[PDB]
Order: structure tokens, then C-alpha cells, then sequence
């Protein structure tokens, strides 16, 4: 299992200890708050007033918890996922991200904490 | 496991099939978007703008939620919880629960959508 | 969790910590040697080549392992289960006891190791 | 999880869906009865009473339940494993192999089934 942080400033996000193999259930919960930019702070499904603006990830809002396995594309996490299984094809370590647009995250502040396990399967 | 809906106008809350037993090991996560009020809407966690002005949890925010299990007093659940172990003596159905001040709840919108599963132990 | 031995000559059983409540999911797996009699010894399925002369369950061959929940009747456990429910509504503490007719324990000999964990459910 | 058999003649054993990776727990429960030649069965753990006559895993009796991982050694798996991590990081598929002479196959009978599922971690 994992557990950590996951920084709203770091662009790269976090590639943690998980590696998601063919057939794994996972489950991931996250919690905590941050800042995209506004001194206001969201939680991990981020932003929904806030317009998609060129976001890392289209299919979740601004300032939501993302992730990717391997060098998939971005797969929203938001508040976590529930024994979880992947698409067809997609494997390797999981990088947790904050979802902003690329060059934009240095004003940005806060984190979540984040846990990661393998479930049954 | 149990998958289900909590509404944010429910001062009841929302009882679940989940009996929690002595020594059980549980997963809970939540997603959506709620309101205690305003026109904004909040997931899991609440506002944390707010203050309290006599919630039935103290522990988490307004908006958050929460959940009692059997004649427990308030626990707080917010985006979920992992591998958790409930206090000696606690135990019974787990009812799920929108936090807001008592009474209150008439002017409420929008719910969760909240899995709750039970572990390897 | 729990691991014990379960003693062939022991008309009683092995009480265990493990207490099966409605739904639970649970795992067994038990190894070891015994006899019910004969110098030979079985594992925990038993002698398929002798007759039932009145064993505590008849479901299982003479000097199997077998299990009661709460109060049930005998349900065969042999080698283990894998992940398994009660077909019938049962609760309690699960004791292990080897299968044999009752009054003529005094000749048994050998136990068998047992692991009882919950699952996912 | 997978569920199938091992045929007590098939000295190739039997691949399995299940790929053993770096961190993974396993649960096995196997059951049957199973014959190296004589007339008689006997059920996974083998016959304790015949010597090994240069079996293809010399840590089990002749008629046990065994197992490589990739391309590991001869694993015991008898009755089964429970909540199992494999020793020196061995990884790949699990292939499920009746134990007997190499070459004595061809007189074998019977099968065992076998579930393998994996386990939280
Ligand atoms: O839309 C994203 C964008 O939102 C605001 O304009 C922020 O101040 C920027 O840093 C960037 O996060
Ligand atoms: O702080 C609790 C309180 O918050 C606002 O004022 C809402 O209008 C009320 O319905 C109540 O929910
Ligand atoms: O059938 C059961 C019976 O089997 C033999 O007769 C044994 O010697 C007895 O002690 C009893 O275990
Ligand atoms: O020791 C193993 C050996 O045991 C007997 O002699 C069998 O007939 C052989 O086929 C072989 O399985
Ligand atoms: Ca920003
Ligand atoms: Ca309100
Ligand atoms: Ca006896
Ligand atoms: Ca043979």
C-alpha cells in the first residue's frame, strides 16, 4: 500500500509505490484541501464554477485529484475510487496529479493526502 | 457492500444494509456535491468557510458527512475512510448522515453517492 | 485473523476468535495429519474408504475436519473454504472439531493446523 | 481469481490466469483425491508414507499439490496457502503441478480443484 501527500504545485504530481498490474482492484481515498490559485481551496474534486481553461485533465474540473498508470492519459480520481479496475491495456506506476493547466501551477498551494491499496481480486 | 445516495435535506440520514460488527475492517467513499444552503455546492468535506453553530458533528465541517453506527454518536466520514476500525463498544447499522446544524435542514440540496464495503480481516 | 490446532481426540473442538456474523465472507485453510483409529493418518478430508457408523456429520468422511457456527448443526470444512458465505442463516463463534462418532475419540490421535480469516465483502 | 484443476497425470502441470507480481498476497485452497499409481487416493498434502523416489519437489510428498511461479523452483501448496507472500522475489504465472517421479506420470489418476485468488495488500 501507499499513503502520502500530493502537492497542488507540483506540476509532475507523484508517482507513488503502486504499480497497477493486468487484473488488479485497487482502492484509492483521498482527502484535504487546495488552491489552483484563488485564496479560496477545494477539495479533491476540485473547482465545478471554474471554466476548463486547458486542464491536464478534460473530464475532471479544475483543482481535482487525477492520476495516471504508466503513460496512460489522465484518469480522474477526485475524492478516490472504489475497488477500482482499469481499462484494457493500462498498467504500471500510478502518478497521483493535481489537475491545472500546464505552466500555471506555481501559485498554487495545499495538498491532499492520499491512500492507495490493492483489494482482493 | 452498499452503494447508495445520501440526501443533503434528510435530517435523518440515510440507513445503510452495512450492520457493523466487532472487529470489522470497512471502506467508505463518497463523492457529489451538496448544499446546506447557498446556491455554491460543496462535496464530502464541507465548507470549511463556515462556522459551527451547533452541527451534529463538531469534528467535521458543514455540508460534510458524516455517519453513526448502531447509537453511536457522530463519526465523521468526509471523502471516506480506509481500513478503518471502528472504537470498542461501537457497533450496529451505519446510518449515513448530511452534517448541519439540527432543524435546519429544510433549505438543503443535492446528496452523495457513497460506497461502503467491508475488508479483509 | 485466527490460527490454532484443531486435536483429533478432542470431543469438544477448538473454539476459535473468529465470529461469522450475516454476510461475511471468510477463508479457511487446514493441513496436518490424524486418525480416528488406525495407525494410518488422514488429512483434513478424511478416510473416503470407511463407512459412516454415526458421525457428528454426515456430509464429510470419518475424520475430516468439520466446523459449527454459533450453534448450527456440523458443516464440512475438509481442506478449506475459499472465500465462502453460509447458505443457511447462521451466526457465531466458529468451533473446528474432527469428525468422528461420538464416545469413540479416545483411540484418535494427530490434529490439524487451521487459518480462518474474513474476506471482502 | 482463478478456479480449475490439476489432473494427476499431466507432468507439465497446468498454467494458470493468475501472474504472481512483486507484492502480491495469494490465497490457495485445494481439495480431491488423487492417485501416483496405486489403487488407493489420497488428497493434496500426498501420501506420507511412500519415499521419494526423486520427485519433482522434494520439500512435498509423492500425490502433494505443488506450484512454480514463473520460472521459480517447486513450491509446496498442499491443502493450500494462506494470505502467502513468495520467498526471493520470485514473479510470473502460476503453473499448478500434481507432484510425482519426472517420467512416472503416465499411471496417474484423479485431479484436485484449486482456487487461487489474491489478497489484500
Ligand atoms: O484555469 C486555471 C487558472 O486559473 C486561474 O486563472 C489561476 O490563477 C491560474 O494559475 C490557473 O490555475
Ligand atoms: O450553519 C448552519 C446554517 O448555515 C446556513 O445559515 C443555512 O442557511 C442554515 O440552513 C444552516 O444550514
Ligand atoms: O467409524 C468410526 C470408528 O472407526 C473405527 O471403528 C474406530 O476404531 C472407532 O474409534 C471410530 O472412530
Ligand atoms: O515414487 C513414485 C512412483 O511410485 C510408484 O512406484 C508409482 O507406480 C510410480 O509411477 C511412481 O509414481
Ligand atoms: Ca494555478
Ligand atoms: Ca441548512
Ligand atoms: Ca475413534
Ligand atoms: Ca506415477
Amino acid at each position: 500500500a501507499w499513503k502520502g501527500e500530493v502537492l497542488a504545485n507540483n506540476e509532475a504530481g507523484q508517482v507513488t509505490s503502486i504499480i497497477y498490474n493486468p487484473g488488479d482492484v485497487i482502492t484509492i481515498v483521498a482527502a484535504g484541501w487546495a488552491s489552483y490559485g484563488p485564496t479560496q481551496k477545494w477539495g479533491p474534486q476540485g473547482d465545478r464554477e471554474h471554466p476548463d481553461q486547458g486542464l491536464i485533465c478534460h473530464d475532471a474540473f479544475c483543482g481535482a485529484l487525477v492520476m495516471k498508470i504508466g503513460n496512460s492519459g489522465t484518469i480522474p480520481v477526485n475524492t478516490g475510487l472504489f475497488r477500482w479496475v482499469a481499462p484494457n491495456n493500462v498498467q504500471g506506476a500510478i502518478t497521483l496529479i493535481y489537475n491545472d493547466v500546464p505552466g500555471t501551477y506555481g501559485n498554487n498551494s495545499g495538498s491532499f493526502s492520499v491512500n492507495i491499496g490493492k483489494d482482493q481480486s
